[PDB]
């Protein structure tokens, strides 16, 4: 009767921290002085490779955890939370050198029944929606560009992007959905020729490169980038959001929970719950002084 929830490590939607020796979560508080709600999430012990605990209890919290808690109380279900084993959101890939394709990441865990519900900043798109159901979006999604403050880029149609040169370096994260999407679009091939020269192994490295003036612009999720930029006085996002969609809760097709998850989200938009989440989680009060 208890739902298996899969989520993924992605601040500020889901923070992942160790439990204490007792197996409890450290008591912490929000800017408003409310207790941070924390759940126990088991997941791959990436922090301690070599540990005899391969799958380890950890403390999860953030925007998506508050939202999970709201859903559970509103729809009266119990749950246990785990972090996706391969650390991925989910793409469809050929397996075993055949023509059979399988989803990995959280998409795969949902389809195989290792998860009953995906609660994460999971981007709604047409290909995913062929295989699962999304709720109404709890938050809107798009890409944006991270730059040093002062750098002016209008957005995706900016000439320094559309007509690239070594004078203005931009990039994204290798093997991310952004990377995979860009590399397959005829319309983006000129941009991609530039980007594949500069793509970074991880978002954190790319963000640091922008601070270090080693990368001029980083193309990534706008929620992640706006969160990161708010921490740093010398970092800003710039240009119009682009390639937009929304984040939704994911469930298997014809799930008995789908309508109720959507109604709960619509209620939360209307009553100010979602806006309160945005206030609590999404932006620093001010840049580091
Ligand atoms: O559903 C997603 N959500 C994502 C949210 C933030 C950053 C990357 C995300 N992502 C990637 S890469 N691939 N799928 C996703």
């Amino acid at each position: 009767t208890r739902l298996k929830i899969v989520t993924i490590h992605q601040e500020p939607f889901v923070y992942v921290k160790p439990t204490m020796s007792d197996g409890t979560c450290k008591e912490e508080f929000t800017v408003n002085g409310d207790p941070v709600k924390k759940v126990i999430c088991t997941g791959p012990n990436d922090t301690s490779p070599g540990s005899p605990r391969h799958t380890v209890p950890q403390c999860c919290y953030g925007f998506c955890i508050d939202l999970l808690i709201k859903l559970a109380r509103t729809m009266n279900f119990t749950y246990e939370v785990h972090l996706v084993a391969d650390g991925k959101f989910g793409t469809q890939e050929r397996v075993n050198n055949s023509n059979k394709k399988e989803w990995n990441g959280m998409m795969g865990e949902l389809l195989s029944g290792q998860a009953d519900m995906i609660v994460a900043p999971l981007t709604i798109n047409n290909e995913r929606a062929q295989y699962i159901e999304f709720s109404k979006p709890f938050k809107y999604q798009g890409l944006t560009i991270l730059v040093k403050k002062g750098t002016r880029i209008t957005g995706i149609n900016d000439p320094r992007l559309r007509n690239p040169s070594d004078k203005f370096i931009y990039a994204t994260v290798k093997q991310s959905s952004v990377d995979i999407y860009f590399r397959r679009q005829v319309e983006l091939s000129t941009m991609y020729r530039h980007m594949e020269k500069h793509n970074y192994e991880s978002a954190a490295e790319a963000i640091q490169a922008v601070r270090d003036n080693k990368l001029h612009a980083f193309i990534w999720d706008s929620a992640v980038l706006e969160f990161e930029a708010s921490q740093k006085c010398d970092l800003v996002t710039t240009g119009e959001l682009f390639f937009r969609s929304g984040f939704g809760i994911g469930m298997r097709k014809d799930s008995p929970w789908k309508q109720n998850v959507s109604l709960s989200i619509l209620k939360s938009h209307e009553n100010g719950f979602m806006e309160d989440l945005d206030k609590t989680w999404v932006r620093y009060q001010e840049c580091d002084s």
